[PDB]
């Protein structure tokens, strides 16, 4: 009931709040009284709460001086507690900014702070700012200090001293320190760290109780600039403990002896101010993976930071947050239990990530009304915050391109008013998306994808099996295991290229809310050519981590054509370095865990057998071109985004034309589309034309013709239709599904006596 | 004006890479750009802080930071940054790793406010190792790329203007003539015409006589000849890198074809010229297209008048070149051409003999045992799946074999349509005759289109020969 | 117990030419020769299990290393009667159901289309 969102207050003084009443008689408070308030960073102060029935039940008023004072902004919640103990000063250190004083003479007391203090009983605590207005100008000043060392009331009787050194403004200006809310994209990471650091620092008796040992190492592995250096800082300031950042490249461009020196200090210093934070960024040049032990100094800063880490104990309040981009590339030793147990994975943000992102780093600048955000953020894929940072500075700068002609560069000074009309447009940030480029591409990408079963059209029988074999297991496990059987771990699915294998995947693993990872037969096969064969069992772990998931492992053939398959590539079987490697940590998953893998092929008959064995990969799924009903849902699906000629129903198009794979589909679309455009600028061209004849002519308001999508165009791209499988290919197909079926006999011929 | 930027509240960039070829003229545009602004410009040569005695580069490194910060506003220039920050390909020694990450702390420990901007400078971006292209520290980069014939033609006029040319000099021939010639090319070929004109000039000079006549110092002057004998002996520098450039081949030059024409103009000219209303409907458009058809029918030239009336790049690749990276392990080739067709967009890739690679494989005649995908193949449809749907790079593959191509490339996304280019017909071949006669004199006996109505079958080679 | 013995000679072919020639590699090689290193005092009986035995080298099969042969035939009726129990011992069935019964006429099939 104490906790309250910070308004704007109607009055400007300093030191005076505004709550409603009755949340004031709730807590006791009367008009006129000190009150302390609590808000981010452990910061606190005091001032003197009001009544104010225009005020919000749980809303707080209070004006800019005391936002600074508490370090929040609106929408911020804040605690109010009384603070009936709060005397009045005997002596109040107070000093003013280095900025603000210039051009003024005599005592800055006298001509400010004296008047403003002088019987208006003002609380002040210490390192609490405000600003006076006096002799025209404003100036700015700190508290120092008071008599009872937490706070006071300063009264007419009070000796306010103003002796000392000014207070630097651009070393002011660090007390906007960061917070939980200048981060994003990280909720469930940031979630994690918050408990695995905040917790043991701020509530150590709980752990005691329990009689639990809380984690000193955590290792923060990522994609580089996604935020890491800020998060450690924010959890840091808001548990109010002593942070101290050791940067790799610093430490390791110190000369022999002092780096070690400086690492040692570190340590020493850290646990002397307990709760402590220790952020080793990029960890990677301190420690990189034991590729190559070349030298002396790398091995002795190695183990120095071994030693260390071992030798800190519980008792001493110390956590050490790492950093790196992929955990295989730290020195495996760093990784054993007492050292750096934790991994947390702060991986690229979500679509919601990347709106959080750029809220946070386009606050400050003068957007326009018009900008859209959320177009942005749909439109932003693979991108980092850094990069939608990059992005948002283009996008400035594109407006100043736009705001270039007018301001003539040869003059030194600038109106002001062209620079207060400058702000982005959304048309400045499509033009910086179009410019910049993302970062992460080829990180394998783990969300839930919006495709449903509408979508995916008809194949009831396939719907029915996979759901059986997936959906279950991961939505009613528990019942699982009430009757104990082992659920199936695989499955494989065969059939004609452009059938929507991905989109079945995708759609099962929405409908159990299941994380799905895209990996293809070319990454692997690149990398295995690149002697990176562990990325295998890195995408293995991820799936893993993130379970429940659907590891979707696209193009299962193209590793065994590129050893055979089949065919006779070579001349033997499929079987390489990634095949084997696939099968052994296939062979090592965990019954309990629910990582459901899927295979998908174009070729069934070149896959090894050693794949297809039970316990890897066993249930066979057909998955047939798609029949009437299937086909009309792809046609509307394809032509669900676009406008179609009332003449045009596309499921009567759909009904007869059986054999045509999905793919078909779409580029029938696309064909029927692409000629209705041409007949669109055709007609476009035809307009310039008569006005070129007629320039002056005025346009009368001659209702344009409704540009569709005509079932004339439709003819002219079926003209071009395709049917990339033919009736081989499917015979071939149901060849297989014949091997594989092989039932008959009792089907009916069993029954019990 | 940093006080636009500090009303917009933007940070302005630190780091500035100017990649591209040697001598290309980069110290230059950097010297320039900060004697036009009034700034303080530090020059730092790789090599010359590289030179240094251990502990001695770091020293000047940081004074030439701390000096350039102390005259704000200041420039600083890290030329040829890849002695300093070569990639880590082998990380030999301790000086080497401890100069990069000295380097790094410093562009990471410097401040927007400190009014300091680091021009780097290198041959190849993938050369720079990684850690320094990190946001904070070199984010935006610029492609110092070959001039063009106008960029040419202005080197030219720019290094001969204080040389005694003559009035019959004819610049724009040379320009016209000079291709992949980078501007030091061009410098050092009018030292070589020059020099020329001074072997013209030989015999009257006698080399004994610590004297020559001041008239025949006045009466010397280059002519176009002695430019056409430089250019007869320099040498290009500039020759396998990618020229990004606008051809000027147009429909006009393309004979007839006319489905191939419209179906040509349907898939790439619509999505370039009138993209906002592709968006307004909302359909995914093509991003790819594969010609098959016979050798020797004009396939590129189609490429290029489509590029050229989109006014869109085209980037021409031969399989060969692909195909010896690889056999040279430099297979990242592939995603820098992907890269480049990205920045210059609008673009037109044209994977020329894309059934190249999978001969080399086999493709369907059975080179290998199996199919036709390797390295470059892989990496090519990864490429392919990772482009960007918003982005209008639109790709071309030409192929003469189509029963060979592997037909995990031919699936929808990555390159779907196909469309036939059949021989000339006899407009065709009309236009293809005209055109190859089109710079010459005929007999008035002889008009070409009489021959070419008859000469059926017979494929474009073939009329030029 | 070496489980999936002709996994290897598939790798290097075995029977069905996977090379043009034999299955003995590296680990094939190197398996002999632990073999036949064995000591004869030693109580370590190592048991080879193959799919395909058609394929399997012969020098493998040499005395001295892995000589008896031993042929596991599909399960009978009886022997098809425990798979099921065994299956379907740790859960409830219906007493209308008893499971040997089915045992009992579904000749040819293996345990694990039991378990299936």
């Amino acid at each position: 009931p104490n906790r309250l969102v910070v308004d704007e207050a109607i009055n400007d003084d300093n030191s005076v709040v505004s709550l409603h009443p009755a949340t004031m008689e709730k807590l006791q408070l009367f008009r006129g009284d000190t009150i302390l308030i609590k808000g981010k960073k452990r910061k606190d102060t005091v001032c003197i709460a009001l009544a104010d029935e225009t005020c919000e039940e749980p809303k707080i008023r209070m004006n800019k001086v005391v936002r600074s004072n508490l370090r929040v902004r609106l929408g911020d919640v804040i605690s109010v507690h009384q603070c009936p103990d709060v005397k009045y000063g005997k002596r109040v250190h107070i000093l003013p900014v280095d900025d603000t004083v210039e051009g003024v003479t005599g005592n800055l007391f006298d001509a400010y702070l004296k008047p403003y203090f002088l019987e208006a009983y003002r609380p002040v605590r210490k390192g609490d700012l405000f600003l006076v207005r006096g002799g025209m100008r404003s100036v700015e000043f700190k508290v120092i200090e008071t008599d009872p060392a937490e706070y006071c009331v300063v009264a007419p009787d009070t000796e306010i001293f103003c002796e000392g050194e000014p207070v630097k403004r651009e070393d002011e200006e660090r007390l906007d320190d960061v917070g939980y809310d200048d981060v994003g994209g990280v909720r469930k990471q940031m979630a994690q760290i918050r408990e695995l650091v905040e917790l043991p620092l701020r509530h150590p008796q709980l752990f005691k109780s329990i009689g639990v040992k809380p984690p000193k190492g955590i290792l923060l592995y990522g994609p580089p600039g996604s935020g890491k250096t800020l998060i450690a800082r924010a959890v840091a300031n808001e548990t109010g403990a002593f942070f101290f950042c050791i940067n790799g490249p610093e430490i390791m461009s110190k000369l022999a002896g002092e780096s070690e020196s400086n690492l040692r200090k570190a340590f020493e210093e850290a646990e002397k101010n307990a709760p402590s934070i220790i952020f080793i960024d990029e960890i990677d040049s301190i420690a990189p993976k034991r590729e190559k032990t070349n030298g002396e100094v790398e091995r002795r800063i190695v183990s120095q930071l071994l030693t260390l880490m071992d030798g800190l104990k519980s008792r001493a309040h110390v956590i050490v947050m790492g950093a790196t981009n992929r955990p295989n590339s730290i020195d495996p030793a760093l990784r054993r239990f007492g050292r750096f147990d934790r991994e947390i994975d702060i991986g690229v943000p979500d679509e919601i990530g990347r709106l959080e992102v750029l809220r946070i780093h386009t606050k400050n600048m003068k957007l326009a009304e018009d900008v859209d955000l959320e177009r942005i953020s749909k439109d932003t894929h693979g991108y980092v915050g850094a990069d939608l940072a990059a992005l948002c500075t283009e996008a400035a700068l594109q407006c100043i391109r736009e705001k270039m002609d007018v301001i003539d560069l040869e003059d030194d000074s600038i109106d002001a008013e062209i620079l207060n009309s400058m702000a982005v447009t959304n048309e400045h940030f499509h033009t910086a998306l179009g410019n910049s480029n993302p970062s992460a591409l080829r990180e394998t990408v783990v969300e839930v994808p919006n495709v449903s079963w509408n979508d995916i059209g008809g194949l009831e029988n396939v719907k029915r099996e996979l759901q059986e074999t997936v959906q279950y297991p991961v939505e009613h496990p528990e019942k699982f295991e009430k009757f104990g059987m082992s659920p199936s771990k695989g499955v494989l699915f065969y059939g004609p290229p452009g059938c929507g294998k991905t989109l079945l995947a995708k759609a099962i693993a929405n409908e159990c809310q299941a994380n799905f990872i895209s990996v293809k037969g070319p990454e692997l096969l690149t990398m295995w050519f690149g002697e990176s064969e562990a990325n295998v069992r890195e995408i293995f772990d991820k799936a893993r981590q993130s379970a429940p998931c659907v590891l979707f492992f696209d193009e299962l053939d193209s590793i065994a054509t590129q050893r055979g398959g089949g065919s006779g590539g070579d001349g033997g079987g499929a079987a390489d370095r990634v095949l084997n490697q696939l099968l052994t940590e296939m062979d090592g998953m965990n019954a309990k865990k629910t990582v459901f893998i899927i295979g998908a092929t174009n070729r069934p008959d070149i896959i090894d057998s050693a794949l297809l064995r039970p316990g890897r990969l066993d249930q066979l799924i057909y998955i047939p071109l798609p029949d009437e009903d299937s086909r009309l849902n792809i046609f509307k699906a394809a032509l669900r985004k676009s406008p179609i000629a009332k003449d045009v129903d596309i499921g009567a198009l759909a009904k007869y034309t059986q054999g045509f794979s999905g793919a078909d589909i779409t580029e029938i679309c696309q064909r029927a589309c692409k000629y209705a455009i041409r007949e669109n600028i055709e007609k476009d061209i035809e307009k310039e034309k008569r006005r070129s004849e007629n320039p002056e002519a005025m346009e009368e308001d001659g209702v344009d013709e409704v540009s569709e999508i005509k079932a004339a165009h439709f003819e002219e791209s079926m003209k071009y239709a395709r049917r990339s499988v033919s009736d081989a290919d499917i015979r071939k197909y149901q060849a297989f599904a014949q091997t594989l079926q092989q039932s008959r006999g009792f089907g009916s011929e069993f029954r019990f006596e």
